[PDB]
């Protein structure tokens, strides 16, 4: 978007739809595969041509300046940083131009004014999401040890106006989190209690997003309170077997757990997300050749009865000798031909199973055992494998089982003081000669700085006020 | 204020009126502008000649020994400390002299004895107020981090006798709060249930004052119980628009929310309080040139429909370019000439909107959601902008909107674990080139010692038993 304030409701709504079209390609599963692969869950395969290995084996020399953000490619660490700043920039343009349009009294009636204020609240949630996704990967956790002098308590460059080419320093962690949380807070007051559409920002998604941020911050009482606002509003998938689970889970339209998602059809909004499964169409069947596969400990986390053991992960590597992360396989509603797989999925922004997990973790931390027991037993049972002992260990295992492929594990390891024990893990025995037994290039102990990414090299070169994260 | 006991009821009543005359110049809005400006709500303007900047930009070197308390000036931190210690001293003389008169049986009948005991109870409320106003600015909050060794659990010098030149150590926090609360408790038992006059200490003001102290201490159950005693006794201003709100609000005589205030007329009791609005008379016009203005986030707390957006703050900076705090503009009843502004206000000691806010916060803390919802919706609606979602964030916003200019925010930031994020805040865009973009001279994170003031330098030099607050 641009710098000219809006002159009509139609113009405002068109730019609002423009912002959701951008969100679909930003808050996308393809942007979270990098943080996913950097966790302690995967090993590379012989199919990997040093593409996923820098994240998997913690190759610090490559990760330092990883990715691209130019006219020909937007990928990796540099691509992630670019798309979330571009999302923040366009949400700024939308928010400021709607605020100006409201101040200039350009709307025709009270309905246009009320709806424009509501759109403005949706924009604020997207400003909070963009700045938080930058905080999540480019600001350090409190537990970090050695860091570049002055970076420990720094956030990100906090820019509130559509201003490309801006040269400024990083704001503090407190300043960035105060802005994220004030945005969500101001939005929750305007957005109606009941969700208008699964395709648009709602008060339900604002509570879910804030619950996620509070959990990440270790604010368990506040995470539990936000989680309780939406946890009972979305029912879990009701499935008698794995086949019924797959057909509902893989359906954007029919899955009752989705709170917010991006528009998708066979012609618009659909995209392949084959990084983790290395899947390709082969007539009416699907060929698999992954570049990274989970370790045996990840496979053994699931009971054979668990519906996610043939959906989230699938024994499809080399026909049937190993397991592959098949969460983003397809939504058959986005096929061009009914019987021909094209492996197209839609962008999902929040689902109730993540809210259940935020609630269980936060309840265990605040000593609310009945709440932890109710929601952990409910989620695991619906998945076909009920947990028998509800404790922090069972939450850690069920959270890992549920959010595999979604880039949660790297964050979870840091919050749970889990070092990367990659070198000690047993690879899948049926994948001998395919799965790599490559050791970490750099060890990742509790508090290691490289759990946080370095700011892209171009940005560090053009902005002398930007303080880098990594020492040495 | 002598050491000689009273010999008659007339003498007792004359000294009681002398104490209220002193209170007017002590518990005055001019003494609370310093703690107001030290909060996260203002930036300085180019009109500031380093007068308000030491508080706004946390210039510790100046704040350390700030103000004056001599025959020519009583101002700043040293002036605040002086005035409340003088109020405590004269309240002591009054209390001790009335107790002696009752013991010496100098009164004519049982009515004189009963009225003198009631006056004695009013004096006790004023001793509690003087010592609490000293605790509020010179004793540390429980959350404080590094301090001068031995200062963390100290109160203030607790002197109960009219004794000038007294050299003594600071009492503990427990000793000072036990004295504050025992004085209020003993007064509440004597003062009649129904207020005799808005101009004199009542049981209503003693409950409001104790509710304020309990909230400051985090004693939410006790604050809520004390607030419920008075919150329904004073109706809120009923106004159809901002003009009607302004005419009732600015009227000491006609505002139904005032529980206690000092006598004021054009010739006695009136005073200008132009620090925050930089207002000056110019014939029939009012010229504004403020030295500090709120940040844009403060202006944004208010909906355009909110009556406080043109009374508490008003868009009168550079004719109509920006907002200043206009709460203490004037009471037109204190004008010398009907059509000529002289900007004189009266000293207000408690209003029911503060009692509503104490109740809402305390209810949110004790899980009494119906009470929080009832009183937060009632106050915000009467102000022309009803809150739709009642939560902690709504209370913090509502309290900040309502108590702006009254020196509540510094205290509130500390109780709510809010650090000073001044450096990240956007200044009012129409005030570019007027509003200063100056960063804090010292950061103020959660628990920083400088949230509490240092004891005046002259007192630290003449009293070797006085332990200072600030480290380094
Ligand atoms: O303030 C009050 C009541 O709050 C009055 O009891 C007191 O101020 C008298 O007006 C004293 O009169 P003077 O000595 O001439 O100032
Ligand atoms: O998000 P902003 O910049 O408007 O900051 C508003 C916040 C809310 C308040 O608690 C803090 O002082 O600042
Ligand atoms: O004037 C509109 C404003 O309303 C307030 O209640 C919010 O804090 C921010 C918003 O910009």
């Amino acid at each position: 978007d641009f710098q000219q304030p809006y002159t009509s409701f139609v113009q405002t709504k068109q730019n609002r739809d423009g912002l959701y079209a951008l969100l679909r390609n930003t808050e996308n599963p393809r942007m979270h595969f990098y943080q996913e692969l950097q966790s302690d869950m995967y090993c590379t395969t012989i199919t990997d041509g040093n593409s996923l290995a820098p994240f998997v084996n913690w190759d610090l020399g490559i990760l330092n300046d990883h990715g691209r953000a130019d006219e020909d490619e937007v990928s990796g660490i540099a691509g992630y940083y670019f798309v979330y700043n571009r999302l923040n920039q366009q949400a700024n343009a939308f928010v400021n131009n709607t605020e100006a349009a409201l101040q200039n009294q350009v709307y025709k009636n009270s309905t246009e004014i009320a709806n424009a204020k509501s759109f403005l609240a949706e924009g604020k949630v997207l400003q909070a999401l963009a700045i938080w996704r930058l905080m999540d990967r480019f600001s350090f956790h409190e537990s970090v040890t050695e860091v570049n002098s002055g970076a420990k308590d720094l956030g990100v460059i906090l820019l509130k106006e559509y201003n490309p080419g801006y040269i400024g320093p990083r704001a503090t962690k407190a300043q960035c989190y105060d802005y994220i949380l004030s945005r969500l807070s101001e939005a929750i007051e305007v957005l109606p209690e009941n969700r208008e559409s699964v395709l648009y920002v709602s008060r339900d998604y604002a509570y879910a997003l804030r619950a996620r941020i509070y959990l990440a911050l270790g604010e368990y009482g506040k995470a539990a309170a936000d989680a309780k606002m939406v946890v009972d509003k979305y029912p879990l998938i009701g499935a008698a077997d794995a086949s019924e689970f797959e057909n509902i889970y893989r359906s954007d339209a029919n899955n009752p757990e989705i709170i917010f998602r991006g528009f998708a059809s066979a012609t618009l909004g659909s995209f392949t997300a084959t990084t983790l499964n290395g899947a390709a169409p082969a007539g009416k069947d699907i060929k698999y050749n992954p570049s990274a596969v989970p370790f045996q400990w990840v496979v053994d986390l699931y009971e054979n009865e668990d519906f996610r053991k043939s959906v989230y992960i699938a024994k499809v590597v080399k026909k049937d000798k190993g397991y592959l992360v098949n969460k983003f396989l397809e939504d058959k509603a986005y096929r061009d031909v009914q019987d021909k797989p094209n492996l197209k999925v839609g962008a999902r922004y929040f689902s109730v199973a993540e809210v259940y997990l935020i609630l269980v973790e936060s309840a265990l931390q605040t000593g609310d055992t009945p709440t932890a027991e109710k929601y952990l037993k409910a989620l695991s049972k619906a998945r076909g494998a009920e947990v028998s002992v509800v404790n922090m260990e069972a939450l850690q295992a069920e959270r890992t089982r549920e959010l595999i492929g979604e880039g949660s594990r790297l964050r979870d390891m840091v919050r749970w003081s889990i070092p990367n024990n990659h070198d000690a893990f047993e690879t899948q025995p049926g994948l001998e000669g395919f799965a790599n037994t490559t050791p970490l290039k750099a060890q990742a102990p509790v508090g290691f700085y490289a759990y946080t990414w370095e700011f892209p090299q171009r940005d560090r070169q053009t902005n002398p006020q930007l303080i880098k994260n990594w020492p040495i």
